[PDB]
């Protein structure tokens, strides 16, 4: 239900290091990476272009495992 997860806030390019500004938390579905992960992601990659308003999943991220 009200389970937020981490959506682009701008257009992430791929192979960049994610920071702050790059992501925010919405209530979407389905559900993505959770919202309280993004400390963790700062500094990871994303292995593809992420546009503006997509909900980050596990998968699109480098080195990522919960």
């Amino acid at each position: 239900a009200n389970q937020a997860s981490v959506v682009a806030n701008q257009l992430i390019p791929i192979n960049t290091a994610l920071t702050l500004v790059m992501m925010r938390s919405e209530v979407v579905t389905p559900v993505g990476i959770p919202a309280e992960d993004i400390p963790r992601l700062v500094s990871m990659q994303v292995n593809r272009a992420v546009p503006l308003g997509t909900t980050l999943m596990p998968d699109m991220v480098r080195g990522y495992a919960a």
